[PDB]
């Protein structure tokens, strides 16, 4: 409740010149940037407690505790004790600590990449300083400067409206109601939230333009004070995640059951009540997989970094998964398909077609520049146009300089300045009184100006737009200079002219004008843009103007890839069905051979109505018919046609098409740029907002932001989206196989009563060696050729972890790695004197420190450490046999449909893993001192080869398993083993 003078006198500001740059910076440094502050959080404290002290590591923490107590009772009691317990504790503790460090290096990394994407797409407001308009980052606006807003932009700070032009804002986020409240410079209510002279933070200007003085800036804003609570906010969990968990739950159920079962087997066999609970605890801990979620989050984050390098920024992680399943892409033409760098080609007037483009000069012998009709046409183009040359281009040529405005007005302005002269004087010769702006719903631009004729003080009215709309507003035609009527002979010549200019892939516009009678509209009467002050019809059409705009380079290949993938492409354009049909013919939407109902009517020379609608694979629907049509007809066209093109479609219409595409049971992505589009961008599954030309509304309302505004970028993004899935399945498959060889020894040991084949140290060596680096390498795998030559996926029918993965890992591959390790075990014992038949039952006697007289097969007598040494040599051999079989498992994990001879060994990280693991096994087995500390003993040369036959069998089996898949689709192998 103040005035414009009181406001400018309180903060200090020129209503018509704004602030000065020096003063603006003085205030900018005086009170801090216009950006909210970060909220409270937990430091490394709660970050490390969850890592080193979580749920699975807790048990290891116990193992360490127990062992230390085992050493204390020893050193305190027994003279000259042993040290296997002290080193066991020193090893276990180091394992919990490392696992924690690795996990930390991953959790932080993801939390940082996400923060990087937030500054990729910052926000920039329009401020007026020293009398000039400039677009600066929202973080540089201060209190006092002048700020201008336009329908589609966001209010930067708390403004005080000083001048508005039918400006409306969406005040729904703050108080909650989306009806657009109009912002007027006058004051209306005592409550600041109800008055119209104040713009607010985070609001959006729906329609209109306005000016205002920044009253409040930074955290000193309404939503800033309210943010105390907003801080907490809310997040979510992607599908894939709730898929992995679910799995974990089932496995836990299976594990708890088996625990109780192994319990009854133990007591029916005579163990100690305590030994049965010890077994239950160990078995349930060994059946539940560990790591799944960490690898899913890391893989997703890394893939997102890969996608941002290829131009696709995602507002969240759920978009990374939905992009792969994409079935339909509803894209626009001017901005996505074409280049928006248009240029005029053919003009129509005096019932004649005229060419242009006088090579940046006055040559080319286009047409007599003297033509009267041409003077009128050149004048309306130069007058109704709203674009202007960018300041300081007095040096560059007429075609290569920079302009500000629509691409249509830019092409028009350049043609008129090259062969018609300076527009600023042409614009001052006639003074502009009232102008009405373009719009997609109107489809025309009009304005009235004074007439520079010193003998005629009347008013001139000019308007341009889609040739059909303008034709409906004319009853005369400027012909050869005079006026004539629009009868059917020239009406048909005009129709054939539209197809002539349209077939050339050029855009076409209509231009008309009319002399307003100064007797009914005097020189003093003001024609406010509210009611019908100008005769819409009865105008004088002067002539058409056409311009070219070509497609992108990579576009043809993109549509071809979509056709091979089993993806439908639809062109939704606001242009004509011809120009549409043409662009479609070029990009590849409408391939050769397919015809429409009109094509068949033309070939057969039969009425279009007689032709059978099912006979045509492709079609083109118009806007008027779409307005009239119902739901069943729409489903008919969407289901029966393969290539559908939509012309003269308004923005509000789009939602119906999207709802029809989803009714079928398909995932859709829509590209948007304006304000009317926003509703659609929310209903679809993937909202692609333009980054270059988009508005704050389109970006806030969408899931993804295209950084370059290219259609070819999308298809590449979907390729990146499918690769994530393929690699995730491969990695999980490689991790789950090692479970079988680690559990089978503890089973035969208890049931069969034989010496323990695998221990604690060796098992820890397996988990950390063959499952960490090779698994990580799998993520980096390349894409198999087939990636784009395969149908999309149905999330309901195809899941990540299904009953087939467990079939390949546990059942087929696993059992083989187990047999491979058992062979090395049997061989080591047989050679040292203990044969296989004599081994069944020796455990009871084997594990007794007191029987130094143990007798072997050849009759020798063994002490306690002499036999324990051979057992440890078996632990080391088992370990190596596991690394050897892992070689094969890893190689076969690279591809699931192609062979490795086809895919190739170009992955470097995977190779690194093979060499490094082999090195770890050789090092631990041969190093001089591991004996005392880790309990591993040297392996003789003839033993390393025991696992080789089992390693080759796995590779050959998978190779054939794949050949049968490639040859017989939908067969038994694909139904059963294709995971
Ligand atoms: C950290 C862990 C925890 C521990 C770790 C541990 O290892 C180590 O840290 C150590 O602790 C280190 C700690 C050290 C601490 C301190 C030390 O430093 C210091 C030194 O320690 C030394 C000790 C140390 O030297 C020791 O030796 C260490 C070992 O300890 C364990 C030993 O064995 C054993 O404990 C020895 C100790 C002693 O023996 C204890 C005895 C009992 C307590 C108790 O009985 C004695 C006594 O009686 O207790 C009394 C107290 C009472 O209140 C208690 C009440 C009793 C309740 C009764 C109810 C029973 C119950 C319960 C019901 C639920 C069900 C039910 C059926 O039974 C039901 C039925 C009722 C109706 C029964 C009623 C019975 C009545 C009984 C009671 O009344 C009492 O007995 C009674 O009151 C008594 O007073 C009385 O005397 C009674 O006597 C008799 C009773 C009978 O005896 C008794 O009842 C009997 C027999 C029952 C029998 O079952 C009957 C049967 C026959 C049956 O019925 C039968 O006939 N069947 C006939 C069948 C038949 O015909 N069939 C014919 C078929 C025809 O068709 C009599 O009968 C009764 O009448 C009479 O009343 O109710 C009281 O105090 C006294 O009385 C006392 O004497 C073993 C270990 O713990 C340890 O090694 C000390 O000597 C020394 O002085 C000290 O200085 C977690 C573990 C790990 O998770 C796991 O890995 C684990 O490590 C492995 C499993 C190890 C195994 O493998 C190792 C090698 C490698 C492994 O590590 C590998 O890692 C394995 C892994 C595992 C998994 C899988 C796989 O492999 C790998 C895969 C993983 C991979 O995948 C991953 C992915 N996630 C990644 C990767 O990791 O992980 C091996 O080395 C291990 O050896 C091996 O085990
Ligand atoms: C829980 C999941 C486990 C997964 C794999 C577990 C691996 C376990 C494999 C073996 C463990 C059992 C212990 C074997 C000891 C049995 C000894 C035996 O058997 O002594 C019989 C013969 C020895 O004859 P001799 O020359 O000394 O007699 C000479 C006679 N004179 C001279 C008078 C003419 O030994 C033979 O013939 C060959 C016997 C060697 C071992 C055969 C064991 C059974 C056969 C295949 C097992 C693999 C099954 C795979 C199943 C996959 C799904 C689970
Ligand atoms: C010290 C440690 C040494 C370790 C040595 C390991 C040796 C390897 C072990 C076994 C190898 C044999 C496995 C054969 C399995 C069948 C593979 C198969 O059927 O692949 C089919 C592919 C055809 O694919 P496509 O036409 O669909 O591609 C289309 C590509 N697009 C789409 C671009 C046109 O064929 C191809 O890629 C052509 C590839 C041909 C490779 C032939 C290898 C066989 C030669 C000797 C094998 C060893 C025999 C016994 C050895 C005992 C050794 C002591
Ligand atoms: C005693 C008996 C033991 C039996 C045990 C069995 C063990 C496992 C059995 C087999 C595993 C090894 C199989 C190796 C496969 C080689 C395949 C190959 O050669 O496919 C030729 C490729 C294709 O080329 P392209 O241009 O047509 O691809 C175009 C790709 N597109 C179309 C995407 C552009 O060429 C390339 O990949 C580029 C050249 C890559 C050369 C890789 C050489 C390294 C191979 C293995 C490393 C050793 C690891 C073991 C470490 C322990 C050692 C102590
Ligand atoms: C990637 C992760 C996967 C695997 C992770 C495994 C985690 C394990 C972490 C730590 C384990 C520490 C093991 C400590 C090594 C032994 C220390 C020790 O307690 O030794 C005690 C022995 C004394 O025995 P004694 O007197 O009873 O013998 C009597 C012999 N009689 C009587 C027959 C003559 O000391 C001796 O023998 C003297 C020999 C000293 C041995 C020097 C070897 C250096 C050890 C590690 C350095 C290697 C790091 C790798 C760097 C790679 C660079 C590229
Ligand atoms: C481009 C870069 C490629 C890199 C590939 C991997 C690099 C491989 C690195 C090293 C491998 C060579 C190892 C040579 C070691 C010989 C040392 C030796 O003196 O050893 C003697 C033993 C005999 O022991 P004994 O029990 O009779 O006497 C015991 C007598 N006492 C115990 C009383 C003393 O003999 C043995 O260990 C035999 C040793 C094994 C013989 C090698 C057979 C493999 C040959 C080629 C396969 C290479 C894979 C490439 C595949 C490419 C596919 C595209
Ligand atoms: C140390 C040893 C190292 C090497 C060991 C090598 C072991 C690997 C050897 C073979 C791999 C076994 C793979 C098992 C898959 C067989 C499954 C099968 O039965 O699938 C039959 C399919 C039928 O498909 P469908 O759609 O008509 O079914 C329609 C079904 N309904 C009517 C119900 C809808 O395909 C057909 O019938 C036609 C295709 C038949 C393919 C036969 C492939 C034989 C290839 C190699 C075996 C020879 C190895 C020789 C080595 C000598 C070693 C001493
Ligand atoms: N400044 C303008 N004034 C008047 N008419 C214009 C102007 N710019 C373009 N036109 C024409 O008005 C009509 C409205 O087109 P509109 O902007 O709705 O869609 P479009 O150019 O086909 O683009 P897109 O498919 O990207 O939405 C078109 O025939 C266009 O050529
Ligand atoms: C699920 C996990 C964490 C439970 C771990 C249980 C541990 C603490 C239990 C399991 C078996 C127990 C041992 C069983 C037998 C004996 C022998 C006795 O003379 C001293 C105690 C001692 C050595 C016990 C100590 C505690 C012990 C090691
Ligand atoms: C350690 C040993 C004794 C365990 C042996 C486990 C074997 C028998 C288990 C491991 C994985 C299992 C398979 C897992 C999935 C399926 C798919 C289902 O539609 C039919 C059963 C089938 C094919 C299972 C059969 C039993 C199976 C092969
Ligand atoms: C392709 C297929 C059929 C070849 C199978 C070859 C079999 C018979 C070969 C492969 C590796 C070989 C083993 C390699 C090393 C040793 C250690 C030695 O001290 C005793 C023999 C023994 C245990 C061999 C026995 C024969 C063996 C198992
Ligand atoms: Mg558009
Ligand atoms: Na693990
Ligand atoms: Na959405
Ligand atoms: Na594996
Ligand atoms: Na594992």
């Amino acid at each position: 409740k103040l005035s414009l003078d009181e406001l400018h006198n309180k903060y200090g500001t020129d209503l018509t010149r704004g602030l000065t740059n020096a003063r603006a910076k003085e205030i900018l440094a005086r009170d801090g940037p216009n950006s909210l502050t970060p909220p409270p959080t937990t430091p490394e404290w709660i970050k490390f407690c969850r890592q080193l002290f979580g749920g699975f590591s807790i048990l290891l923490w116990i193992g360490a505790i127990l062992c230390f107590l085992a050493y204390g009772i020893q050193a305190a009691t027994e003279d000259e004790p042993a040290n296997d317990n002290l080193y066991l504790g020193v090893v276990l503790s180091t394992v919990v600590i490392v696992t924690g460090c690795f996990s930390y290096y991953q959790e932080a990394k993801s939390s940082r990449i996400m923060d990087s994407f937030k500054n990729m797409v910052p926000q920039q407001a329009l401020v007026i300083r020293d009398g000039e308009k400039s677009t600066i980052n929202a973080e540089f606006v201060v209190a006092g400067d002048l700020v201008e807003v336009k329908g589609g932009d966001r209010i930067p700070a708390d403004l005080r409206i000083i001048s508005a032009h039918g400006c409306k804002v969406d005040n729904s986020s703050l108080t909650g109601e989306s009806e657009p409240q109009t912002r007027s410079p006058e004051f209306s209510s005592e409550n600041p939230l109800e008055t119209r002279n104040i713009a607010f933070f985070s609001t959006n200007c729906v329609e209109g333009t306005a000016r205002g003085v920044v009253v409040y800036t930074g955290d000193r804003t309404v939503m800033g004070r309210i943010a105390t609570l907003a801080s907490g906010l809310e997040v979510g969990r992607t599908p894939i995640a709730i898929e992995i968990e679910h799995f974990i739950h089932i496995i836990t159920g299976v594990a708890v059951f088996l625990g109780v079962s192994f319990f009854i087997l133990s007591l029916i066999l005579g163990y100690s009540w305590l030994e049965a609970v010890i077994f239950l605890i160990g078995i349930i801990v060994a059946n539940v997989p560990e790591g799944l979620l960490a690898t899913v989050t890391v893989c997703l984050t890394l893939t997102a970094k890969r996608m941002a390098r290829k131009n696709c920024l995602v507002k969240n992680l759920e978009a990374v998964e939905t992009l792969g399943s994409t079935s339909t892409i509803c894209s626009d033409k001017t901005g996505t398909l074409t280049q928006n760098r248009m240029t005029v080609a053919h003009m129509w007037f005096d019932n004649q077609i005229h060419e242009a483009d006088t090579t940046e000069n006055q040559s080319g012998a286009a047409f007599d520049k003297t033509s009267a009709t041409w003077s009128a046409l050149s004048r309306i183009a130069a007058l109704c146009n709203r674009a202007v040359f960018q300041a300081g281009q007095d040096n560059v040529p007429i075609l290569k300089r920079s302009v500000a405005g629509d691409a249509s007005e830019s092409a028009l302005l350049k043609c008129i300045e090259l062969c018609c002269g300076s527009v600023q004087g042409m614009r001052d010769r006639n003074p502009k009184i009232v102008e009405i702006p373009f719009n997609s719903t109107n489809k025309y631009q009009l304005s009235i100006h004074e007439n520079e004729k010193s003998s005629e003080s009347r008013y001139l009215l000019v308007m341009k737009g889609a040739p059909e709309r303008i034709l409906d507003r004319c009853s005369t035609i400027l012909l050869n200079g005079a006026e004539e009527p629009l009868k059917e002979d020239m009406k048909e010549a005009f129709q054939n002219a539209y197809l002539e200019l349209g077939g050339l892939g050029e855009r076409v516009l209509g231009f008309c004008h009319f002399a307003l009678p100064e007797d009914k509209y005097n020189e003093g009467y003001p024609f406010d843009a509210d009611e019908p002050n100008f005769p819409t019809t009865d105008l004088c059409f002067v002539g058409l103007m056409a311009m070219i705009d070509p497609p992108r380079a990579a576009v043809p290949d993109a549509v071809g890839k979509c056709r091979s993938a089993g993806i439908k492409v639809i062109m939704v354009t606001g242009d004509h069905p011809i120009t549409a049909k043409a662009i479609a013919k070029g990009v590849g939407i409408i391939s050769e051979g397919n015809e429409t109902i009109e094509d068949i009517a033309a070939r057969l020379n039969i009425p279009i109505g007689q032709v059978n609608p099912r006979d045509a694979k492709a079609c083109v629907v118009h806007g008027s018919d779409l307005k009239d049509l119902s739901t069943e007809v729409l489903d008919d066209i969407l289901h029966y046609h393969t290539e559908i093109v939509f012309a003269r479609t308004s923005p509000q219409q789009k939602l119906i098409i999207v709802e029809g595409c989803q009714r079928q049971g398909a995932i859709v992505a829509v590209t948007g740029d304006g304000v009317n589009d926003s509703p659609a961008l929310k209903k679809a599954d993937i909202g692609v907002a333009m980054g270059i030309s988009g508005s704050d509304v389109s970006k806030q309302a969408a899931d993804m932001i295209l950084l370059d505004d290219n259609f070819a970028s999308i298809v590449t993004g979907v390729e990146e989206g499918r690769l994530i899935f393929d690699n995730l399945k491969k990695s999980i498959a490689y991790t789950l196989t090692s479970n079988i060889p680690e559990i089978t020894p503890f089973l035969v040991f208890i049931i069969g009563n034989v010496p323990l084949p695998l221990g604690t140290v060796t098992i820890l060596c397996i988990d950390l060696g063959t499952d960490m680096v090779p698994a990580i390498s799998l993520a980096y795998e390349q894409a198999e050729s087939d990636i784009m030559k395969r149908q999309p996926r149905n999330p309901k029918t195809d899941k990540l972890v299904n009953e087939r993965l467990i079939s390949m890992a546990y059942g087929q591959i696993g059992m083989i790695q187990a047999l491979g390790g058992f062979f090395s075990y049997f061989v080591i014992l047989a050679e040292n004197g203990f044969l296989p038949m004599d081994l069944i039952g020796k455990r009871v006697r084997w594990d007794d420190r007191w029987i130094s007289d143990v007798e072997d097969s050849f009759g020798q007598q063994w002490t306690y450490e002499q036999r324990k040494i051979v057992e440890f040599t078996c632990h080391t051999s088992f370990f190596i046999s596991i690394v050897v079989v892992q070689w094969a498992d890893l190689i076969i994990c690279k591809t699931r449909r192609n062979s490795i001879f086809q895919q190739g060994m170009k992955n470097k990280i995977l190779i690194f893993g093979l060499f490094e693991e082999t090195a770890l096994a050789a090092f631990l087995s041969y190093c001089p001192g591991t004996d005392v500390a880790l309990r591993m003993y040297p392996l003789k040369p003839s033993w390393w080869f025991c696992a080789f036959p089992y390693s080759l069998i796995i590779f050959l089996y998978d190779e054939m398993r794949r050949f049968i898949i490639r040859r017989s689709p939908g067969g038994w192998v694909e139904q059963e083993t294709y995971y």
